[PDB]
């Protein structure tokens, strides 16, 4: 069966990742970015009520997915990947952005791109890994034939902090993001090599949910119209480094 | 509920269109290309009996759906559109290809992009639009305020004929297939401008489909693993053009 959202309350699950969903305290939090713009634009189109809730500060993506599933959250919307693995238990809506990761690293690493990492220029362990990323798969199937032996990281700090400090070499990020980070705030990171990993960003549902067409026709107008491209260019489009 | 498609019959909705959907008289009709190479990668996984059905010379994509929603076909794979009108009658698979739509016109007409037809340069009557596309769409939205005043066409086979004979000026046609017709096929026809309607192609399945989380799974592994991208690669990667 199915069912329109209208007058129903959504529990929102968002996760911080700047420019998508942004924290800031004042004690309140205030949460702005492309991902409340959307919600707002879902909700005005869609007659929900939303009730967001930002997930602890702790929560990795993978986690993310799992507490959905697990019945925290109704829908969760971020820069969360479509991946095989997370299919098997969650469903997701048609695609709110395409994606692909690129390779982080300092400025002026003597890295070419993927060739690099796979031919053992660099140590396994040189090599940084957000745990419960998509990038974590990735790494495992393409890099090290299953083996655990990334660097590991907990968070997008820990990846920042350990490349400044010379811990690893080099880390992934999703491209957006990325250009995002290295563009305003890291002015000595830098991305290097061909993009890969080619994906999509979608928002997390229940399987077979109640109301998986009205969200999905939703969403798909508002690619139409342009909408999402108008967000995408209010909040990605700024470079303040030199 | 969910199941597993091993053992089943699928009729396999397929429409023509090159180096997709390749059609080829013997004698009886062959068919090869990225999608009967799709096919085969999913029926080997998955154990379903692959029925692979035509459409009807003609078909239009939109009507390929509504034959689908009818019941005509189980699934229909191709180079279709995910597009808000058809997600109200039919559910898509995971996106097996990102898209975006490009200007087709004959060399030596003077059109340099979009602008020219946003302005007024052609008349509307040599526009021309294969009806049923998701291209009629963004004409009705971008173009003409909603008018129904475009040169109509009922196949590519009809807008290659028009171009080539001077009865319109341009039309609009997906990039993948833009590129490889006037690289391989069409010497005297040329893109133009800047693509648009940034878009995804999906397996179309009955709404609520029994067996959506079996076919998403492995539409994300192919693209994970790097088979989507092999098979773009195989037949897209050429050109004869001087
Ligand atoms: N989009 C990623 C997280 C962000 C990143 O890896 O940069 C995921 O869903 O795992
Ligand atoms: N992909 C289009 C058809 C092909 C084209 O317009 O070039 C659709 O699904 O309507
Ligand atoms: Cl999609
Ligand atoms: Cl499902
Ligand atoms: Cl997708
Ligand atoms: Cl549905």
């Amino acid at each position: 069966g199915s069912a329109r959202l209208k007058g129903i309350t959504l529990r929102i699950g968002v996760i911080e990742s700047v420019p998508f969903t942004i924290v800031a305290n004042v004690n309140t939090t205030k949460l702005t970015g492309y991902v409340l713009d959307l919600i707002e634009y879902l909700r005005d189109k869609m007659g929900f009520v939303a009730d967001v809730q930002l997930a602890p500060p702790n929560t990795s993506y993978t986690g993310l997915v799992l507490a959905l599933a697990n019945g925290d959250y109704d829908i969760a919307i971020g820069d969360i990947t479509v991946t095989s693995a997370r299919r098997e238990i969650v469903a997701f809506s048609n695609s709110i952005s395409d994606n692909s990761m690129r390779i982080l690293m300092r400025k002026g690493t003597l890295i070419d791109g993927m060739d690099d990492l796979k031919n053992g220029k660099i140590p396994y362990n040189r090599i940084g890994i957000r745990i419960g990323t998509a990038g974590e798969d990735y790494y495992l199937r393409e890099i090290s034939g299953g083996s655990r032996n990334f660097y590991p990281l907990k968070s997008r700090q820990e990846m920042y902090d350990s490349l400044l400090a010379g811990i690893i070499d080099v880390s992934f990020m999703d491209i957006g993001t990325a250009e995002y980070v290295t563009n305003n705030i890291y002015c000595n990171l830098t991305l290097v090599g061909e993009d890969f990993d080619k994906s999509t960003f979608g928002i997390v549902t229940p399987k077979e949910w109640l109301y998986a067409k009205d969200l999905d026709v939703n969403i798909l107008s508002l690619r139409e119209t342009g909408i999402l491209d108008n967000l995408k260019k209010k909040w990605f489009q700024t470079k303040a480094c030199p």
